[PDB]
């Protein structure tokens, strides 16, 4: 398991949580010096647990699939909540067994279905550490509409930061003031599956991507990514989704 506490958090302690989350995901090889996530894991070993706490100290446990860094569901006191999707239903076989009742949320866990339930897209939802406190507070008591927005905040501030060093840095600057996500942030989140696949293909192709990936940079401008020498590969992406899962 891994943990993070909003009470007393600063850029350094959040960076430490993100390093832990990364090191909890298993791999048997690296590809261009970057961990390759597993094709598959059987049983309960498939799921990682994250314990998160708000400023007031109240908590949820979030179950994460280690092959792909997807959130399956979470436990809030005695009620489990799972996304309405087969991977989550399978997960509900293995995690939060204890719960008194199991609510299936009235949406799956992809960004597009979440944004619809929330009533706004994530470019308009401020993120940061204060926003993560608010998210944890909302998920504590079921309100399916409020929960969708909170889930959008949680996914980005955890799984997305683990995937990209830049996204982790962005949350760090928002340690004490929320701000909607930078354009580069939304771009990387959207490109993770693509980048993972292109990096894997590059082995056997002299480090060259079979298909280039379009992104937004730190200054708000486009870049196009063509090979492994790019700083997105050398100095940003931290985890690769196995092509067996794409
Ligand atoms: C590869 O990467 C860098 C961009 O980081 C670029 O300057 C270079 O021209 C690219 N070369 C090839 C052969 O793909």
């Amino acid at each position: 398991d891994v943990s993070f506490r909003l009470s007393g958090a600063d850029p350094s302690s959040y960076g430490m949580f993100i390093k832990d989350l990364r090191n909890a995901l298993p791999h048997t090889e690296k590809v261009y010096n970057i961990p390759l996530l597993l094709p598959s894991v059987s049983g309960a070993g498939r799921y990682l647990l994250m314990h998160l706490f708000n400023y007031d100290g109240n908590t949820i446990t979030v179950a994460v699939d280690v092959t792909n860094v997807y959130i399956m569901g979470y436990l809030a006191l005695t009620t489990s909540y799972f996304f309405n999707e087969p991977a989550a239903d399978l997960a509900s076989q293995y995690v939060f067994r204890s719960a008194r009742r199991k609510i299936t949320l009235p949406y799956s866990g992809n960004y597009e279905r979440l944004q619809i339930a929330a009533g706004k897209p994530r470019e308009k939802i401020p993120i940061g550490l204060p926003a993560l406190d608010t998210a944890i507070s909302t998920l504590l008591h079921y309100d399916s509409t409020a929960a969708a927005g909170a889930l959008l905040v949680l996914i980005q501030t955890t799984a997305e930061a683990a995937r990209f060093k830049y996204i982790e840095q962005q949350i760090q600057e928002r340690a004490y003031r929320d701000e909607v996500p930078s354009s580069a942030t939304i771009s990387l989140e959207n490109s993770w599956s693509g980048l993972s696949k292109q990096i894997q293909l590059a082995q056997g192709n002299n480090g060259v991507f079979r298909t280039p990936t379009v992104l937004v940079d730190s200054k708000g401008n486009r870049v196009q990514i063509t090979n492994v020498t790019s700083n997105v590969v050398t100095s940003n992406i931290q985890l690769l989704l196995n092509t067996k899962n794409i």
